[PDB]
């Protein structure tokens, strides 16, 4: 058999706020976090906007000296991670520290640090490269620094699965607990790819919306006028915990993680298959994992990136998996408001799926003014929808055809 | 309930060879793969040598057209993965493709690619960034491109845990199989960090040997004259397979993977604790996981990076875990010959641990002229040692205090 895994703490940096309740307030109000990118010359770039984290104070978390050693993506992961542990009320002791682990991931990692150290390398030569360049830039340093700050001695690792990172991190963290490797995990993802190489890299593949005149309308999942995704920054962290461990200390339980699906499309390097076969296999894997029939699913937080091929594949996938129940469930893209946090997308959207269960409300897909051909599901267009939600899915799909599905159930 | 996991295929690029057999002959003969770097001008760098893959022909594996789009770390990852899958004799069919996944990791991923596109960005502008920059550079695309080429629709992900990546990738892929999420996984790692940012970054931290005038003697694990690790490039991939699946199809079985340990040190961002506490916890987790008497351990493939602090910590850990049996086992560092393949270190070294079991020989630590204070175990100085080996252990440690142990034994 298998142990049960519940969510006892959550933490977040998003384009909508510097914590969960501020972010969620934005989500349910249909507020956009998208705006022209500041303190950065994007004149030569075809995209000049995205979801930036606004007003973040790293010194709430770290000394200025420690923050100077770490890429923004690491600072954001630590912020969410420290919020999530504090939210959980968990007391780390000598008796439990070996049973508490970390899996915080990134799609892209320390691009901003790499770019500034490149500046120094090209202009002055290697002797201007920071000594903290390597440990301050690598993706496992959110897990590493968190474990060192808090004395966590359980499983210590990082996933990097492109836009699927957050979903995979949480899912495999839940496996570690379910199969007795740990009693607590801090899991999720962080991303800060709003550098030249980030905007430039996605810009060169024409993956980005170029709607510079109306940044708040750029992200329009399933809308016939969508033209690619919106690049966003931030982090999500969840405290995952074995149920008996949570009950014994009187933890506040947000929801239970009942199901985790992984699948590979094995299709294309960047494009999803049009019939959504991969997303369909992954969701079916996750529902089997939960012992749930597709009819029991009430809410899906879609990947919903606002790319032509991505949005339509997810419609096909849901119709395929859910048949006669496909219109009954509500499916929304919170990327309509946050944009695409890449590796952290799965983390913040897991938290929104948990909060949809707590508050019995499907978040809107804003900007869905003209649903595209065959986009006829309940996509919660424009405004939040109060409804019955016992079971919520969060889907992620990524470059390399890598799929992730988490199934959350109400806990009472 | 937990299934057993065996190795049925292996593949490799190392500084000693373009496959496993050729690499392994170099190991047993005590050959160095370390040489002045030729692919760039390192006159302004304090370290000008490393373990390059020599004469790699990507067109043994991939079309020139696809190869041009991929960082060397991806090319190296795919070459090892293709070798391993071919070496397994496994046939991918519609009957099994959903039960076959991949977890190939990297410490740093496409740093050469990111630097070249950085140069283009700074000298030309954003319009000269390759459209292939992202899918061609990010860590998860070894797993991605392998799944696309072979049609693997099982779990598809990637770990990044710095110098522990290869051991974690293998260990967690074994967990996937053990607990029924897959019947087969291709798992290991690849690294190509020998660019300006790589040698410069490790250079800035003064982590690297500066023995430019004698590169073959640079890597000298536990030698009193060691002065840092030697940076090396390459790939290791293994085909992990549920025992009964392997038995059913008549697979040749190299060895059984009986044990996996992870622990975080929670000590320091980059320095290991002098007493080896994190390595000790990790090895004890792994031996308990394998249901072993510690006295069953015959051979350890050490992390053995040739740093002052890392090398003695490992002696401390092995003495603490094995007590008087620490004087009966053999421990060596093949990094004496290969140098430190970083995220691929744990992958090549897992394969060397398996071949130590097949061939009943402890690979040497070359350059161990003057063992340092306290380094008085059988470290197999200078020359391969034929000997009884039923149980072999492979250790990795990385930045972030991240530890990994794999336990293999002979299978009949
Ligand atoms: C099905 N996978 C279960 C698993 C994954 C990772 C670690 C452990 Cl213990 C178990």
């Amino acid at each position: 058999s298998r142990r049960r895994v519940v969510i006892t703490g959550m933490g977040m940096l998003s384009p909508l706020g510097l914590d969960v309740p501020s972010s969620w307030e934005g989500i349910l109000a249909g507020r956009s976090g998208i705006a022209p990118i500041e303190h950065m010359d994007l004149s030569a770039y075809s995209t000049r906007f995205g979801g930036s984290v606004k007003g973040f104070n790293v010194e709430e978390y770290l000394s200025a000296k420690e923050a100077r050693k770490l890429d923004l993506f690491i600072q954001y992961g630590l912020a969410a991670s420290f919020q999530a542990v504090r939210d959980s009320g968990l007391e780390v002791t000598d008796a439990n520290r070996e049973r508490i682990g970390v899996s915080m991931g990134s799609g892209i990692g320390g691009l901003t640090n790499i770019e500034n150290n490149c500046r120094s390398l090209f202009e002055q030569g290697p002797r201007r490269i920071s000594p903290f360049f390597v440990p301050g830039s690598i993706i496992n340093m959110v897990s590493g620094f968190l474990s060192i700050h808090l004395g966590l001695q359980g499983p210590n690792y990082a996933l990097t699965t492109a836009q699927t990172t957050g979903t995979h991190s949480i899912g495999m963290a839940a496996r570690n607990i379910a199969y007795g490797e740990a009693d607590v995990m801090v899991a999720g993802g962080s991303e800060m790819a709003a550098c030249g190489l980030g905007l430039g890299g996605f810009g060169a593949a024409r993956a980005l919306s170029t709607r510079n005149d109306e940044p708040t309308r750029a992200s329009r999942p399933w809308d016939r006028d969508r033209d690619g995704f919106v690049l966003s920054d931030g982090s999500g962290a969840l405290v995952l915990e074995e149920l008996e461990h949570a009950r014994a200390r009187g933890a506040r339980i947000y929801a239970e993680l009942v199901g985790f699906g992984m699948s590979g499309d094995a299709f294309h390097m960047t494009a999803p298959p049009e019939d959504g076969a991969g997303a369909a296999r992954c969701m079916k894997n996750a529902l089997r994992d939960a012992g749930l029939d597709p009819r029991q699913v009430d809410y899906i937080n879609a990947h919903g990136t606002s790319t032509p091929a991505g949005d339509i594949a997810e419609i096909a996938a849901v119709k395929s998996v859910f048949g006669e129940h496909a219109h009954a469930l509500s499916m929304s893209s919170t990327k309509s408001m946050t944009g695409h946090l890449l590796g952290a997308a799965g983390a913040v959207e897991a938290i929104f799926s948990v909060l949809a269960l707590r508050d019995q409300v499907a978040p809107p897909t804003i900007n869905l003014d003209n649903p595209d051909e065959g986009c006829d599901l309940d996509l919660v267009a424009h405004e939040a929808k109060p409804r019955k939600i016992d079971v919520a899915l969060s889907n992620s799909f990524g470059f390399g055809g890598t799929n992730g599905t988490l199934v959350f159930r109400r806990f009472a």
